[PDB]
This record gives C-alpha cells, sequence and structure tokens, in this order.
RNA sequence: AAAAAAAAAAAAAAAAAAAAAAAAAAAAAAAAAAAAAAAAUUUUUUUUUUUUUUUUUUUUUUUUUUUUUUUUUUUUUUUUU
C-alpha cells in the first residue's frame, strides 16, 4: 500500500486485532516515534509486519503499548541508529524479532536488557559492529533458540560472547 | 747663684730603615658543588600520512545450469460445421 504515515487514532477501535501486516505500506515513514502505534494500545497484537516500509529511525518506547505483541518484523529496512535497549520498551511477552536486512546496527551491553524472553534472533547482513565489549549484550537473554549473525563481517569476538546461553539450539 | 769644653750613662715625644710574623681587601692556578639554556650514542612509546601480504561485507560485469510467464514460427494423427 501507499499510506504516507499513520495518525493518532487510525487503528483506534480494534479491540480484538492480533494479526496486522504493514509490509511495503508506508513510504513517508522515515522516523518511528512513540506516537505512531498509540492506536494499538487496546489491540492484543500477536504478529506485526513492517518490511519495505523505508524505516530508518525508531524512538525510545515506540512499542510501549505493544505489551501483548509477540512477533514483529523489521526486515528489509534502512534502519541507521544506535540500539540502547529502550527501543524495545513495553514488550512484556515478546517471542522473536525479525531484524535482518539492514545497513548499520550498533550494539551495546544494554541494547537487549529490557527484553529477556526472546526465542529467535537473526541479524542477517545488517553490518553489525562493536560486539566484543564486556559484558556481552546477550547476558540478560537466556531463552534464545535460533541465533543468526551471518553476512555481517564481524570484526572481533571474545570469550564473553555466547557464554551461558543454555537454551540455544541453532 | 750663673755660664760654658773633652768623657760615661738614663728617660718623654716626632720622623725613619731592616727582620719575624698576624689579620682585611684584591688578582690569578688547581680540587670540587647546585643549577637555568646546549649538543650526541643506544633501546623503546604515542600520533599523522602513506607501502606490502592475507581473510571477509556491499555493489557492478562475464560465462554455464535450472525454473515461470508472454511474442510466437512450425507441425504429425485426428475432430469439426
Ligand atoms: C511479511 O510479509 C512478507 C511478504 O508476504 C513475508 O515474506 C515471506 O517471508 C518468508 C520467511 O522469511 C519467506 O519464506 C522463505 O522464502 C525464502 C526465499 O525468499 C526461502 O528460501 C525460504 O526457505 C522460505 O521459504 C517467503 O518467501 C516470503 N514471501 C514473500 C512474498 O516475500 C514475511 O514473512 C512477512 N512477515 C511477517 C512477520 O508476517
Ligand atoms: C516519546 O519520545 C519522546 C522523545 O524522546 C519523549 O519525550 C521526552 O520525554 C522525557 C520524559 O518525560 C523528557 O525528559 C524529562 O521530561 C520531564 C517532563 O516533566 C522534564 O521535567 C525533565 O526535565 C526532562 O526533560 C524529555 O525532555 C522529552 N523530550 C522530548 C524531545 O520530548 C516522550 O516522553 C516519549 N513518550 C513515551 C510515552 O515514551
Ligand atoms: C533512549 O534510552 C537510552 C538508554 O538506553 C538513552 O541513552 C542514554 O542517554 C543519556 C543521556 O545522554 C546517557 O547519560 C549520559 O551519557 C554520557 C555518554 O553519552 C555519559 O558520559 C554520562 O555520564 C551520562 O551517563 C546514558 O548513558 C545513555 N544510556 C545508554 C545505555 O546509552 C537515550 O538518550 C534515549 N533516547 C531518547 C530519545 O530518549
Ligand atoms: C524461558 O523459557 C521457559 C520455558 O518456556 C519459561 O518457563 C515457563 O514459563 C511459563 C510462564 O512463566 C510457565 O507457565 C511455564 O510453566 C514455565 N516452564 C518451565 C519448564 O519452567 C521461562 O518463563 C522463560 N523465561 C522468561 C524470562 O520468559
Amino acid at each position: 500500500n501507499n499510506i504516507p504515515s499513520t495518525k493518532s487514532n487510525t487503528f483506534t477501535g480494534l479491540v480484538s486485532l492480533k494479526y496486522l501486516s504493514l509490509s511495503k505500506t508506508f513510504t513517508s515513514l522515515q522516523t518511528l516515534t512513540n506516537e505512531t502505534f498509540v492506536s494499538l494500545a487496546h489491540s492484543p497484537l500477536l504478529t506485526l509486519n513492517l518490511t519495505k516500509n523505508h524505516i530508518s529511525k525508531i524512538a525510545n518506547g515506540t512499542f510501549s503499548w505493544l505489551g501483548q505483541l509477540r512477533i514483529l518484523d523489521l526486515g528489509l529496512n534502512e534502519i541507521e541508529q544506535k540500539l540502547s535497549g529502550q527501543e524495545w520498551r513495553g514488550l512484556r511477552n515478546i517471542f522473536e524479532i525479525y531484524l535482518s536486512y539492514n545497513k548499520y546496527l550498533q550494539l551495546s551491553t544494554s541494547s537487549f536488557a529490557l527484553v529477556p524472553s526472546l526465542q529467535r534472533l537473526m541479524l542477517r547482513r545488517v553490518a553489525l559492529k562493536n560486539v566484543d565489549i564486556s559484558p556481552s549484550p546477550f547476558r540478560p537473554l537466556r531463552n534464545l533458540t535460533i541465533l543468526d549473525l551471518s553476512n555481517n563481517n564481524i570484526a572481533n569476538i571474545n570469550e564473553d560472547l555466547l557464554e551461558g546461553l543454555e537454551n540455544l539450539e541453532i
């Protein structure tokens, strides 16, 4: 679709919505603030698609009202910012994150502290840098099953990465 | 009472010379010191600009294999009004 951007009460009224897809829908959406998905406060979403939406910036607490959201997609996007953990604020029971196909995703030791209940995490060709810092960004995470960091050309790695991750399988 | 000549001693003061020294100031010569400015041999460290080798990410180009839709060039055996 070709909607430029959403409004304050665009999705207001959906009290039972759980499957929402917005792939290749937004063209004027360059920066994601915490006033875009305010309409989905009462919507118990479970899946979310946001591929090909030309998303380049997300603000702190953007998905704060997405407490019941479990699956969200952010692949095939132009995200260029610093991950500090507050981008996933408000995610009570999150399942997995589609965060592949990007151009720059800087990671820090607190980039994933807020959400410790992840199951799958793929970072395919997102050009990740500066990961070998101690402690590892994945210290709070324990329930991951699939971890993909392929096609990223990691500069360095140390022992602190991927230690104690008992639940990993892939 | 006073005045003078040969001849021998002693006391105050002034101007001198020589010798034995001792202090203050001034000149060098040696043995050291503390430094603010200096140069010169050796081994290392930071930063800027660039050289060589190896491993990989993005994009572009060539060749080969395979798959899906359209323009279709044809057809053999039949059907057909
Ligand atoms: C959002 O919508 C898009 C478009 O429908 C969904 O894309 C689909 O994603 C799946 C899984 O990533 C793709 O399946 C995989 O395809 C690859 C080839 O690209 C294949 O090698 C794998 O084995 C697997 O079959 C699927 O092809 C793809 N479809 C399209 C049309 O792109 C996406 O999954 C949606 N996201 C969410 C969270 O709903
Ligand atoms: C959505 O994102 C915006 C942008 O970051 C957030 O605005 C920021 O909110 C914080 C917290 O209120 C502000 O910091 C503090 O605000 C209080 C307000 O009383 C003030 O007294 C403090 O001195 C301090 O400034 C911050 O200034 C503000 N920045 C901007 C540019 O608006 C907003 O809070 C976020 N909303 C949600 C629901 O996450
Ligand atoms: C979104 O949340 C992150 C936190 O996850 C915010 O980053 C935080 O920003 C503050 C303010 O700059 C930082 O405090 C100061 O940081 C400097 C270094 O930049 C440090 O020298 C100071 O002593 C002080 O701690 C804080 O460290 C930083 N935290 C992280 C984890 O990066 C970010 O500002 C928020 N953005 C918005 C728009 O609300
Ligand atoms: C990590 O995964 C485990 C296993 O799925 C979670 O343990 C389950 O948690 C749910 C909800 O709290 C309970 O209903 C189940 O009975 C638990 N199962 C077991 C075997 O313990 C655990 O909660 C997850 N951790 C986090 C932080 O989400």
